[PDB]
């Protein structure tokens, strides 16, 4: 089986965060959303993720898009599985594997989660930025191995909390 029990809507970072020091601020995980348990699965079920950002691409670092949210700053984005580590760099705005997928056991259960995790990045300077809360992407379940998603919801939304960047 498989069931939805995440959260549809899913903000991204504390709201009105405060960050000090294109120019790419070390945020680490704290922009970040993540949560194990976004999907029930169970008896041989087999899941990955597809994920989408819906920003604009407004320039490239290291092969990954910088996704613009204003004139002065922009978006490096990753998109996966639970754990931040197993993040994958997104780019352009098609949808795009970002986990590869796992099979629960034949005769047990757990859960599908995932992870979003963004870094500022100053594009152009005025040395105080602020973004708003502003819509990033999704990401769906991709089942495989002949597994099913029914009509359970196979998509959850995120949105960037508003914050802002000291330089
Ligand atoms: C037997 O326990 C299960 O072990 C597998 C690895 O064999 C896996 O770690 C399972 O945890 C889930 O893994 C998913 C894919 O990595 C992940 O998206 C979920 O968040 C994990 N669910 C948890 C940690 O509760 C584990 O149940």
């Amino acid at each position: 089986a498989v069931s939805f029990i995440g959260s549809t809507e899913n903000d991204v970072g504390p709201s009105l965060g405060s960050y000090s020091r294109p120019f790419v601020y070390d945020t680490r995980n704290k922009i970040g959303y993540q949560n194990a348990n976004v999907w029930h699965i169970s008896k041989g079920f087999c899941v990955g993720l597809d994920g989408k950002v819906d920003l604009p691409v407004v320039g490239s670092l290291d092969g990954q898009s910088i996704y613009g949210l204003t004139e002065e700053v922009g978006l490096l984005i990753w998109m996966g599985d639970t754990k931040y580590s197993r993040g994958t760099a997104m780019s352009g705005n098609s949808w795009e594997n970002v986990f590869s997928g796992w099979c629960v056991g034949a005769n047990t259960a757990s859960t599908q989660g995932l992870s979003v995790r963004v870094t500022p990045v100053i594009l152009k300077r005025n040395a105080r930025y602020s973004v708003q809360k502003t819509s990033i992407g999704s990401i769906r379940m991709r089942p495989y191995n002949g597994s099913s998603a029914g009509s359970v919801q196979t998509t959850v939304n995120f949105s960037l909390n508003p914050f802002t960047l000291n330089d």
